């Protein structure tokens, strides 16, 4: 399908960067692509949240088709 | 299909960091899932690598 990731981030004094990711993707009505997209986005979520020197917030947006 | 993202990192400064990623996935015979997995990886990477406080090194493996 197709995917997009735009972000907002904020830097305050002595406070590690705060990051918000907006994840939008289309799975073209394919169940395997939907399962794989949710598993992969979640896998990226677990990797980025674990980073201790940055605060990560998420917004995921599924789209059936273009 | 299932997917997995291994990760590591190291300190460059107290603001700049180096993030390493290893993405593994399967597409379950679905062409749409395969391209979607790759577009998702490219989107995350381009977004993270555009952050001035992050440098990204990554590899992708199919299973």
């Amino acid at each position: 399908g197709m995917a997009r990731v735009e972000y907002s981030y904020e830097k305050l004094n002595d406070t590690h960067y705060k990051l918000k990711l907006k994840v939008t993707y289309e799975y073209r009505k394919s169940p395997e692509a939907r399962r794989l997209a949710e598993d992969l986005v979640q896998a990226f979520v677990d990797a980025l949240s674990s980073l201790p020197f940055i605060t990560v917030e998420y917004e995921v947006e599924e789209v059936e088709v273009e």
